């Protein structure tokens, strides 16, 4: 049908990350002030949400990717993506 | 085809809240630094969005729950979830 | 099944903006501490996400509107809504 997106941003440049769920895959587009590019995030999902927070100026991102009733948390903490501890139960 | 989520976070710990719409009901999973647990929020909806802000250490949360063309705003201001003033028109 | 919403907020009032995709159109409801009102944003879309950031006391808003596989970014920078440079991967 139509794709589904989620977005987050931080600072004042700003940095923006836009996640798109399309045909069962979530990909990431990124803005850091100098043109859009494709990010490192690539995981399966039919639905995506995101949140982020700063510690000082350092960004932490959590992406919630869902297929059917299964949601997986993906974590950015300054050195790549890792699977997080989030569960339903 | 999947559940639909929304997420918010605050502070540096951080705290995180993830809302999931599934089979016409929205439920809440919570992180305050010491493991995921099930939150108090439980209301009807097929779609959810969220935003939040701090007043000191006190979180204020607004959840927008949609069923058909009706969106209800649910408010956390320190003492349970209450309906907010939000309307379509 | 239901309308779909996206929300952002800023400052200490706070100000809130809620975008709703309904029947192929996205509209905007606004809170600046003094009651809900209808905003100027009105554009086509079946799905919506949003983020925002402050530069001094000035809000900047980015709304990601999707129709099929095409996502259009709409930009508020103090002087009306304009189309942004965002493109898909
Ligand atoms: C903090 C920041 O802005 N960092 C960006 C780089 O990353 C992007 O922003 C992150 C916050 C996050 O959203 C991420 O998904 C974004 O991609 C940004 O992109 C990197 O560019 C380099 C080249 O300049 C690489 O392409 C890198 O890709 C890989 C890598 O090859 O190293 C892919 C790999 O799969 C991935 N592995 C994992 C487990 O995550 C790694 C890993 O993320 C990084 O090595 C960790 O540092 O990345 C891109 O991630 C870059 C654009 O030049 O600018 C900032 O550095
Ligand atoms: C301010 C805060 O962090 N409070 C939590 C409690 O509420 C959760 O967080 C708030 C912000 C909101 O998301 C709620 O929906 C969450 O449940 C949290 O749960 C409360 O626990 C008591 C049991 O003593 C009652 O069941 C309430 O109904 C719950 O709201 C507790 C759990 O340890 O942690 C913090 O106090
Ligand atoms: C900065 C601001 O709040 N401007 C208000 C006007 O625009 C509204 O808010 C901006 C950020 C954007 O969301 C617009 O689409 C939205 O209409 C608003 O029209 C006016 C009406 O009272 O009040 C301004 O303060
Ligand atoms: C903030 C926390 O960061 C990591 O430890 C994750 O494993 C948790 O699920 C949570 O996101
Ligand atoms: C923050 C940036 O603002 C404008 O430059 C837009 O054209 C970009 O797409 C981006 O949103
Ligand atoms: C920030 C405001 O809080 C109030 O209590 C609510 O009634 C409004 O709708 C809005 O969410």
């Amino acid at each position: 049908s139509s794709v589904q997106t989620a977005a987050t941003s931080w600072g004042t440049v700003p940095s923006i990350r836009v996640y798109t769920a399309n045909n069962g895959k979530i990909t990431e587009r990124c803005w850091d002030g100098k043109g859009w590019y494709t990010g490192a995030f690539n995981e399966p999902g039919d639905n995506v949400s995101v949140t982020s927070w700063l510690v000082g100026s350092a960004i932490h991102i959590r992406v919630y990717a869902s297929t059917g009733t299964t949601t997986t948390e993906w974590c950015w903490d300054g050195n790549g993506w890792t699977k997080g501890a989030y569960t339903a139960t």
